[PDB]
């Protein structure tokens, strides 16, 4: 029963303004969480991690973060892992966001606007999914959901 | 109360071959369908059209086709505007779609599933968003939420 836990995010909770967007209106520091995850399904070959706003006002949500292709071994994420602290493991993509660019940026809703900042790692079922920097969060999400085992998210409230 | 025609499309209808993508497992003609639009509202200074699919099993659905700023005197999209068999208008753009390219480019859902795919017209109160080539569907989705007037669409049922 894969579980994920963040040393600083409580599921629920508002996102901390470590990891509210720098610009935009805002003056958080735009790092990304810390994630880490557990008991993975057997048959496990590598993960996805993601992080999304259902709640914004565009037709589709927003993709804030995508993470491929992170290794079978896998089981976290340092702060930071996102916004160039940590060096990529090899393999791993960081795939496009709705920003038009790769890594995270975070939060920036409408003022006075609260949204689900969803973060979410998948196990798939394939070591390597077929996609390079330019794929969309779409995509990507088209290939995990052919190939994913199993999820664990954790919910973060903005503003 | 603006609305929204087509010469190829009938609200409800199944999408004709000649719209349906080209690979994927299909053979269809991958020609974008004619548009035409008419009573826009007063105020109009640009146009929005999309091709969404809110039935595509990624997480956000699936952006086919983005064009932005066409200009206001814009009443129609002949077949196969986004699909290099017409000339650019000064100023406008087509935008980056889930699919890692500008352009348009017809359904292909898993063998079997009837989805969606709405085409849409949006009259906004701008004359241009600030986007570029790179801009993903949402991001240009943003922009058409805090800036329009009206909106018309036709709904296209694949397979």
């Amino acid at each position: 029963a894969m579980k994920l836990i963040s040393n600083d995010l409580r599921d629920g909770d508002k996102l901390p303004h470590r990891h509210v967007f720098n610009g935009m209106g805002y003056d958080g520091d735009n790092i990304s969480p810390h994630l880490a995850w557990d008991d993975v399904p057997a048959g496990t070959k590598s993960f996805v991690v993601t992080c999304y706003d259902p709640d914004a006002p565009t037709g589709s949500g927003w993709w804030h973060w995508v993470v491929v292709n992170l290794p079978a071994d896998t089981r976290v994420l340092p702060q930071g892992f996102g916004s160039g602290l940590v060096a990529m493991p090899d393999g791993v993509l960081q795939t496009r966001t709705d920003f038009g660019k790769t890594g995270y940026d975070g939060a920036a809703p409408p003022k006075g606007e609260t949204h689900r900042y969803i973060f979410t790692v998948h196990a798939l079922d394939i070591e390597r999914i077929d996609v390079d920097e330019g794929a969309s969060g779409a995509m990507v999400g088209f290939n995990v959901h052919f190939h994913s085992l199993a999820s664990a998210s954790i919910t973060a409230m903005f503003s």
